[PDB]
């Protein structure tokens, strides 16, 4: 496999600037006192779409030629990067079918069908997307987009770091969400060219923890799909082009529990007044897991996201 | 009354400079397209302490010579300039005393004391605050800083729409929300230096009309204790400095119920990704009322502030 390197996400960060947000960075007084440290929150969940995944989409869909645009693109996604290709395949003209889990958040689905995207379900837990996802193209002569394991894709992601990295500096550690590792191996690339000595983490829920055991191992490892309120990362598998970079420019891969995942997002609700859902929150949780190790530094955490069911949403503040 | 002006603001942005948050500004292509507008979110929410009031409390306890600050001040507060004095007083080694409404949010109250200021409450409906700040202070030698009817005070809460201004330049209309009129006086003050000839909107709850048929009569007009979810515009009457701007600089005075503003609640909690106070809806919420009278233009909206108890917040996005 060929795989992109930090060029990749610098031309990335060109071909998104006519319609991504370069979204904010937040800090919070609190935390800084609790970690005794700098905390830098990238956030994505302020990006189009409410989430990073604009980022890849648009940056793949903007190097297809005339014909690809025209025959149309096809993809698989738990709910944001359907949006994102949804999105992205308006702006440009490009007709989209997208297959998305029965259990997806519904305002996941509702947004893709908004944007103008045809979708088609499938069963989370028993099917293969992938299998799907091959036949219909095949049989519809669509180019497959895919949410993660796509070279453009991953490169995309990375501009988010990258955009950190160019308003606050280097960082001692970055902590990144994983599910497939797109935003995890793009937010690496960025992060190796302006802290090639610093430290990069992937969390992923306790329960869907193949990409640490893939990361220990060194070996991509399966595991039947996990059952989290990380609705985002209930991935087998890493992708290959991602699980090449993560396993040379990460540093380790943490879990941490769904409860930690709420208490995260009413701590983002009720100290940074922001709306995060459940996969956005695992950077943070696990940076408060490890904050002995933090002291004295300057920490980026990336929000990858925002997108929740209200009704969910205010049920997790209540616990 | 010598009253402030524009260069009073100007003043304040330099006193607060070393603390107070250069907020972001957010769009939302949901709201434009709705519009037919481009309407800019200035978020106060992501404000020191979660609210605008830091700046006016700064700006003030700034101004308080050496003598001032060790005799210490008190204040009267439904909640955030309660906890933005409390921050300033503490930045300032100043020792303060707050008398907060009994049914404040928890939230408010709770950060009040966290920030080292002494609390003593009052009922809200019954009471007369003004007259136990006056004896508390009279008895103790406090300095009195009042929560909006104050030059220094109300100049340092026009810094917010300063900034608005500085970053978009001027707007056919401003939204602010509106109680003692702080926040509408000294956003109206920066609006006429940027925008001399645009809109300027202020916004209450409609249970807590006082200011708007102040407005009307051309006098102050007292009303009992408004019952809405609207806690930091439940005042009785406008303050006598902010009247007198609000009289020669705001346009006209809305009013929203609390329906629309839980519904104001619930699409920034689903569509922007931010967590706003009741009261900080007032803003958005009447300008999606007279978004006919806002095609073709640009718009401001204040958020105001964002504190409040989760539990609550919960409940409403609920609804
Ligand atoms: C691609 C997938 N979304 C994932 C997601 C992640 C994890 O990204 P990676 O899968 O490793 O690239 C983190 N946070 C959020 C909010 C989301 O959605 C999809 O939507 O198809
Ligand atoms: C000063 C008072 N807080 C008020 C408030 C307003 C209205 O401000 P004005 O009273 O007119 O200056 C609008 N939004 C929010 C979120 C708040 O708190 C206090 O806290 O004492
Ligand atoms: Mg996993
Ligand atoms: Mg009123």
């Amino acid at each position: 496999l060929v795989l992109p390197t930090y060029d990749d996400v610098a031309s990335a960060s060109e071909r998104i600037k006519k319609f991504a947000n370069k979204t904010p960075v937040l800090t919070s007084s609190t935390v800084n006192k609790e970690f005794v440290a700098e905390v830098f929150f990238k956030c994505e969940n302020f990006q189009k779409m409410g989430a990073f995944k604009f980022r890849g989409a648009l940056n793949a869909l903007s190097q297809l030629n005339e014909a690809q645009r025209k025959a149309g693109v096809l993809t698989f996604s738990s709910g944001n990067h359907a949006q994102a290709i949804a999105l992205s395949a308006k702006i440009l003209g490009i007709p989209a079918k997208i297959i998305m889990p029965l259990d997806a958040p519904e305002a996941k689905v509702a947004a893709t069908k908004g944007y103008g995207g045809q979708v088609i379900m499938y069963d989370r837990y028993k099917d293969d997307r992938e299998k799907m996802a091959k036949e219909i193209s095949e049989r519809e002569g669509l180019t497959i987009i895919p949410p993660y394991d796509h070279p453009h894709v991953l490169a995309g992601q990375g501009t988010a770091a990258k955009e950190l990295f160019e308003e606050v500096g280097p960082l001692d550690a970055l902590f990144v969400c994983l599910g497939g590792g797109g935003l995890l191996s793009g937010s690496a690339l960025a992060a190796r060219h302006f802290a090639p000595n610093c430290e990069v983490y992937g969390v992923e829920p306790e329960a869907g923890n193949d990409g640490q055991q893939s990361f220990r191992k060194g070996s991509i490892v399966h595991i039947d799909t996990p059952k989290t309120i990380a609705d985002g990362a209930q991935t087998q598998h890493l992708g290959n082009y991602t699980f090449s970079i993560i396993k040379e420019k990460v540093d380790d891969i943490l879990t941490v529990s769904d409860e930690e995942l709420i208490d995260c997002l009413k701590f983002y609700a009720a100290r940074m007044k922001i709306v995060v859902e459940p996969t956005g929150c695992l950077s943070f949780a696990a940076a408060r897991a490890m904050k002995e190790k933090l002291k004295n530094k300057r920490i980026g955490i990336i929000i990858s996201g925002g997108n929740v069911d209200i009704e969910r949403y205010a049920h997790f503040l209540s616990q």
